[PDB]
């Protein structure tokens, strides 16, 4: 078996030739050549067992993305994991190998109009698909935006995911809701526009000045709603701030998509844009076909109570639910 930075990945011996990707908090991605298929992958080892809220995330993204098919959503094409539940510590998630991320592809690349546009569309392709299923994906961010050589986009890791970095976290998350995606997008948005990210705080203090900062002091009635008190009092205590109009921080961006931006980046997620209307907003009428844009058959429900589970229940769990990608099933 091969050892990518001192981390084994017992993948062998249909996937060979490992190459290193990135990795998380208890991940590794790395890419590997598929000796069946003939096409390299992409293999993501987690080892999730010792915590339960690690169990949740791993069968909640194995259970959605085994259920859903669409072009902008990565599937799951194979799962290796130990032959019996006593042996099984970590899991290995082989998937579609991708050219790139938007993470990196916006450290080095400038990207032109109409290619801002055509992700953006792919995003709010991926997400009206999502959000159809009552589906919230709850961590988009550049680097879980996937591309390949001809610019196809894919959404990846649905951990996070539930039924219906914090540089991406709409303002909601941080005061305690398909908007909160919507706000990533609008984050992603204004990325893709000037290469650098437009709320780029350090701590959450930081996080909500950065934001203030820009679309200016929250009004009352977007201090209206339920809000933690000592963020709410903080909130209180600040100075006035202006808002800073949206072609003073992006001169040059099409004024379209300074539309949509605005839209997307609304304090108040009950003011904020849905993903229908935002596929129709005037900025993405050269790539908008409804008659191209598949919704899920039917809402996802999972079947228990995953977060009252105990973590040696969610690894049985997740034992079954592996079962059908074993030899002899
Ligand atoms: O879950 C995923 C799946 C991922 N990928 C799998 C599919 C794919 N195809 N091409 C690529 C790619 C190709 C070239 N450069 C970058 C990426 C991937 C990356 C990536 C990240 N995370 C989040 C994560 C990672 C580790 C632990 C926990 C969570
Ligand atoms: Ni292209």
């Amino acid at each position: 078996p091969e050892m990518v930075r001192g981390q084994v990945f017992d993948v062998g011996p249909r996937y060979t030739n490992l190459s290193y990707i990135g990795e998380g908090a208890y991940g590794m991605v790395c890419s590997a050549y598929d000796n069946v298929n003939k096409v390299r992958v992409a293999i993501k080892k987690i080892s999730p067992f010792e915590h339960q809220t690690y169990c949740q995330r791993t069968l909640r993204e194995i259970k959605i993305l085994l259920r859903f098919r669409h072009e902008n959503i990565i599937g799951i094409n194979d799962i290796i994991r130990a032959p019996t539940i006593e042996q099984m510590k970590d899991v290995y998630i082989v998937q579609d190998l991708m050219e790139t991320d938007l993470y990196k592809l916006l450290k080095t690349q400038h990207l032109s109009n109409d290619h801002i546009c055509y992700f953006l569309y792919q995003i709010l392709r991926g997400l009206k698909y999502i959000h159809s299923a009552n589906v919230l994906h709850r961590d988009l961010k550049p680097s879980n935006l996937l591309l390949n050589t001809t610019c196809d986009l894919k959404i990846c890791d649905f951990g996070l995911a539930r039924v219906a970095t914090r540089w991406y976290r709409a303002p909601e998350i941080m005061l305690n809701t398909k908007s909160i995606d919507i706000w990533s997008v609008g984050c992603i948005l204004a990325e893709m526009l000037s290469n650098r990210p437009i709320f780029p705080g350090k701590h959450y203090l930081d996080q909500l000045n950065h934001i203030l900062g820009i679309l200016g002091s929250p009004s009352q009635e977007d201090l209206n709603c339920i809000i933690n008190l000592k963020a709410r009092n903080y909130l209180l205590s600040l100075p006035h701030k202006n808002k800073v109009p949206w072609n003073r921080l992006f001169p040059n961006a099409d004024s379209k998509a300074l539309d949509l931006l605005d839209k997307m980046l609304t304090f108040n997620p009950h003011k904020r844009i849905e993903v229908e209307q935002a596929l129709a907003h005037p900025y993405l009428e050269q790539y908008y076909d409804p008659s191209d844009e598949p919704i899920a058959e039917a809402p996802f429900k999972f079947d228990m109570e995953l977060d009252d589970l105990p973590k040696e229940k969610l690894k049985e769990l997740i034992f079954e639910e592996t079962a059908r990608f074993q030899p002899g099933y």
